């Protein structure tokens, strides 16, 4: 699968948020959020695995810059490519 990185999630974001944002674009096999070891709030980082490259790309192009409540998300693949 293809790994998607989400940044700037708010403190209330959870796995269900990731499923509900990314599932509409295609098959999602895994989601994860990182939480603060001490507060258990979301730290702002999330990860999604999608099976199909073109659906991942559509999710990234659509969701990068998304306003999730009070926060503008950054969504990307790990590194860039010229083709
Ligand atoms: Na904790």
């Amino acid at each position: 699968g293809w790994c998607i990185f989400i940044y700037n999630l708010g403190q209330d974001a959870d796995e269900g948020i990731l499923w509900q944002m990314f599932g509409p674009f295609g098959a999602v096999t895994n989601v994860k959020v990182i939480r603060d070891f001490n507060t258990n709030k979301c730290k702002g980082f999330g990860f999604v695995t999608m099976t199909n490259y073109e659906e991942a790309a559509m999710a990234i192009a659509s969701l990068n810059g998304y306003r999730l409540g009070d926060k503008i998300l950054q969504v990307s693949f790990k590194t860039n490519k010229s083709h």
